């Protein structure tokens, strides 16, 4: 509807942030981009439907790759290397009111906040516990 | 360990938090939780894997109720209308520095803004 | 609140058929006539959000031919072919109600009992 | 020929009725509109086909658009809003007798009725 609009993916506070702007929406895929390249954009889909009786479920799906640039000859040709993707997936009662949707919102913001034992331990490449 | 400890999960900026504390850890799987009733409290549960060649999956899951008080004649037994699940899972090949571990989660906190429009798709319950 | 059961061929009385819920997973309702595999109509439903501005309901039914084959003495019960129909339906997601009730409308009316398509259809004819 | 003729589609039950007329037959589809107008007339589409030596396949289409008229300078231009489009498809086997299809098509009657879940949730715009 009207939230098909851009937003910055990466915030590094200044010049550094990296905007993701809509791109496509078809056969119910949400699809922004950040640059027309094919294999160096940062890449957000996503979709929702009706999945039970009194359920919805809405997919969302994150593809950030690492750029690096080999050169042939003297071209200077950037490439990817690896990509780490991500499938996040939840499900929402039809009949939550709006209040229960920010506290769900909030508790995901608050799950991977900097201070918090998940996100450092994904940042700090060990293992849970 | 120090990772295996106890955080605010819903912050409601001062008094009205909602804390989960340590509880388990089995079969590889850690969990956090909130009260010890059975129906009301709040569950985070997380894992990794290290499989064979290049990869390291991590999922994440949580659970959030909706609490109310059904009684019967006078017991007011405290129950959960609705539960609300959630996913997570992230795959991150192993030539991955700190740094780079560091931008992922940039991006994945980046996409839950206040203003952002997924979090406002999830906050209004209709079409994205 | 729509997941009820309903008249799906109306003879008037005792030569109805009503189909009634079943089961609603991976987003599709699913109604059928008994709990049978092979010799009950059934009905599909499901409804999701398209393209930028529209929604898309697709609806499937099945009816099959039903016989009374007979082996030894048990007097098998089985479906000697089926009828298939699919049903898409695109609509704006902006649409008023008095909007949705004209597409009804028209896609009720062209299947009256003396129209072209109708008849072409029960006569075994081709169009023109 | 016998089924290429006129027909109403939109029946308002009194003086707002649509009727759609013969327009064109070629490759197979029969196309009947109900005014001349570029871009603002009901659009009705029918074929059949024989594929295999086996079952017969009706489709059909219909295009209902919303009526507006626009003005730039002082022209008054007639425009459609917006088009909700509607397909249809019917799988049939060879030898089904006339009695199956009129079965069929009193199934296909009975699924849009004045009250059954579909109809509704249709008018309603939201999930089924």
């Amino acid at each position: 509807a009207s939230n098909f609009t851009q937003f910055v993916l990466v915030d590094n506070g200044g010049t550094g942030d990296v905007t993701v702007a809509p791109s496509n929406f078809a056969n119910g895929v949400a699809e922004w981009i950040s640059s027309n390249s094919r294999s160096q954009a940062y890449k957000v889909t996503a979709s929702v439907r009706q999945s039970s009786a009194q359920n919805r479920k809405y997919t969302i799906k994150v593809e950030v790759p690492k750029v690096a640039t080999v050169t042939v000859g003297g071209v200077e040709l950037p490439v990817a290397a690896w990509r780490s993707y991500l499938n996040m997936e939840l499900t929402i009662p039809i009949f939550a009111t709006n209040s229960d949707c920010e506290l769900i919102v909030k508790a995901m913001q608050g799950l991977l906040k900097d201070g918090n034992p998940i996100p450092s331990a994904i940042a700090a490449n060990s293992g849970i516990y």
